[PDB]
């Protein structure tokens, strides 16, 4: 007899990463004043100092993004 | 006899990530007045200050996606 | 007699993930005045000071998603 | 017997509207799936058979105002 | 007896808008998947048959504001 | 017996917009697919069979307002 294989697989999936700061109004953010007074401090060994008021910062190392959709048709 | 194989999966699936600070109105955070006074510090070895007032911070390693969907049709 | 096999699984799945902060109205957080003051301290071994008001912070290490969906057909 | 007629409005009338921003708009429709299956489409007058087509509009006015005004007057 | 008509409608009216910008404005519509099977499509007055098509507007006025005014006088 | 008309009626009426700036307009539909299957594909009257197209239109006038004034006098 007569043999027919129809292979039609549909896709419209939507895979998304939103990641971040994406969607706010008025945000708005202040720093207040600073003040760093500093006379005869001694350091013997090395120094990372960071001085600031407002450190406003989106750090994004994630998101992204694996689709991994094989087909296989073997008669 | 004869033999008719359909093979039509559908796919509409909307898989998401959201990851961090996204929908917010009016968020305004403050940071408030600081002072360091510092007269005679010994410091042998090594050093890693921060100084700030407001440190406003949205981090995601987080989030992302991995969608595997594989198919097989075997006669 | 004859074979037919129609096969025609649907997918519509939402899953999502919602991480963070999202939704927030007028959320307004205030940091207080902040002073330090240091006269005649001595460190003998590494040191990490960290001085701030409002320290506002959104970390996701979280949320994401894995979707694994196979399909197989044996005649 | 006589007729006088003094027709008269008077208009100050403002409509207006101030903006600062229209900002983002995102219109992003999606079709989906659809499938027909038959002997005949038979379609004989007038039919509007719209089978899985989209129709999308985006209007956007940076101000979309109307004033409408009808002065009538009939004698007879 | 004698017919005066003064017909002296006066318009001093404002239709007035202001925007500070119109930013982006994204139209990205997608049609999906259609199929149709018969042995007839079989259409035969003023039919509007519409498979799987997209039929997209976008506008945009930097003011899109409108004045309709009509005035009609009718004497008989 | 007389008839006077006097139609005198005054506009000075303002239709204004301002706007800062017409901003990123993108205007993007793609059309997915679509498929059709028969023996007969039979149109006989005015029909307006549109399988599978895109059409699309962008408005965007830095300003698109309208007036529209129309004035009648009939007498018999």
């Amino acid at each position: 007899g007569s043999v027919q294989i129809v292979y039609k697989p549909v896709d419209l999936s939507k895979v998304t990463s939103k990641c971040g700061s994406l969607g706010n109004i008025h945000h708005k953010p202040g720093g207040g004043q600073v003040e760093v007074k500093s006379e005869k401090l001694d350091f013997k060994d090395r120094v990372q100092s960071k001085i600031g008021s407002l450190d406003n910062i989106t750090h994004v190392p994630g998101g992204g993004n694996k689709k991994i959709e094989t087909h296989k048709l073997t008669f």
